[PDB]
């Protein structure tokens, strides 16, 4: 893990581990997701960060994820080498937004992409407000100044609007509680573990048959840890897309939209 | 990674990751788990191989039977951990995994782990004896002279554990694994079933206390369509009584024990 020659982007190489690995012997999206935000950790590391800035942990402010996109070409199988750079960039006064480029390093071909917007909260009353100036002339030093975008396309599918789904939900997978191994260093759940929530409403025979392509996310509430949450899914189409909504199993409270799309082995 | 000189044991150095840490920003005893699991991968790959020639030919499997834990310091964020394993016969009751916990920096063993493994037929589920045609062939990979992690005798790797009684003091009732708890053979991972046996331990347990050993006996594989019941009874540092049994009729699956130390 190393910074680039300008210091305005980072990578790291990864091995892919055995219990990364699904039943195709390649590495899961949640073990991909997992990398991302490793990569991203140590990004904000390399330039001096613990991502809040100085001004930030005065006014007790957080970076929070609201949107998290990951389109993969390849999976990595079990023993290869994953190279992942990372770089963050500001959208003026709505948030943050850090991309990721999979490559596969023998090949050096892209076997995947990332991106994910930031928007920035009170750590304790979880209001969200706009990005100050005096805090972007902080992180702006560590972005590239030029638009450097993962996803650049003239109508990309990671600023798509997410319907919200329908009762009754075609699949749906009840009553599911983080465990913690779930929770972070900060006692929060974990951005991945909604990934995993999202894709257990999907039926084994499509998993069995079909690659997981494109997945996008909506986070509009965060789970505790003495919350429970319903997983609900409906296709909505070789190639197989889903809606998908996540809520809490009592009152309902939606805590997750997204849109997920498979192709055929 | 790699084996060493005498090619009798396997060494291979980890990063502790972001993801991997707790809240006193040190690795968890899952993340010590999936390590443990990892390297054990590695050292079967390097020599040839988890089943072997006349193994595949059979349909015959190594499965955990037991699997104890000892961690005097966890890793913290960052830092380096160096992992020794190694393999040893016990005859015809099975095969042994041992392995020593070091920190990179100062060399020292901040932990160190013993699992015993047993044959089974992978479709019936029997369990029956080793063979000497199995025996010879896994022999040329582990030291002849015994050389154990956990040697001083009457040691807590050796112990019988009871049976927990009805009622428990703690539980956590309705446990389901999901696919990221699954390995690539669609079975339930063996670490998941260490941090089912923690969720009935109270979260103010965890906040004040180190979990310095944890010893667990497995008597039935969890199905990916069962539901898991964890229950908790102290025993006293601080010792545990563990038992997971499904659901529904209460059918056993893991016993074990726990030890915590106050921070
Ligand atoms: C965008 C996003 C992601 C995750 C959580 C949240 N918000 C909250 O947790 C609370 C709900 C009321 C407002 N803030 N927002
Ligand atoms: C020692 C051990 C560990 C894990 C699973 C099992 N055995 C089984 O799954 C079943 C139970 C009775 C027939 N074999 N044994």
């Amino acid at each position: 893990g190393s910074l680039t020659e300008d210091g305005l982007s980072y990578k790291e190489k990864f091995v892919v581990r055995s219990y990364e690995v699904g039943s195709n012997k390649t590495a899961t999206v949640e073990t991909i997701a997992n990398l991302l935000q490793e990569v991203g950790c140590n990004h904000a590391q390399s330039v001096g960060f613990s991502a809040t800035t100085t001004t930030m942990r005065k006014l007790h402010l957080i970076w929070v994820t609201a949107r998290m996109h990951i389109e993969i070409y390849k999976y990595p199988a079990w023993g290869d080498v994953v190279e992942i750079e990372t770089w963050c960039q500001s959208e003026g006064r709505i948030g943050t937004r850090r991309d990721w480029i999979l490559k596969d390093s023998v090949t050096g071909e892209v076997t995947g992409r990332a991106t994910s917007k930031w928007v920035m909260m009170n750590q304790d009353t979880r209001r969200l407000q706009k990005v100050s100036d005096d805090v972007r002339d902080e992180y702006l030093v560590f972005c590239p100044q030029e638009p450097r975008l993962a996803f650049p396309e003239e109508n990309n599918r990671s600023l798509k609007k997410i319907p919200k789904l329908e009762d009754p939900a075609q699949y749906s997978m009840i009553g599911l509680k983080p465990r913690r191994a779930d929770l972070d260093m900060n006692q929060h759940v974990n951005n991945v573990t909604y990934i995993g929530w999202v894709l257990e409403s999907i039926p084994q025979e499509i998993v069995d048959t079909h690659e997981l392509q494109v997945i996008t996310l909506d986070y509009r509430r965060e789970c505790q840890q003495d919350d429970v949450v319903d997983s609900l899914t409906t296709t909505t189409s070789n190639d197989s897309q889903f809606l998908h909504l996540l809520r809490l199993s009592g009152d309902g409270q939606e805590i997750n939209r997204g849109t997920t799309l498979w192709r055929k082995k």
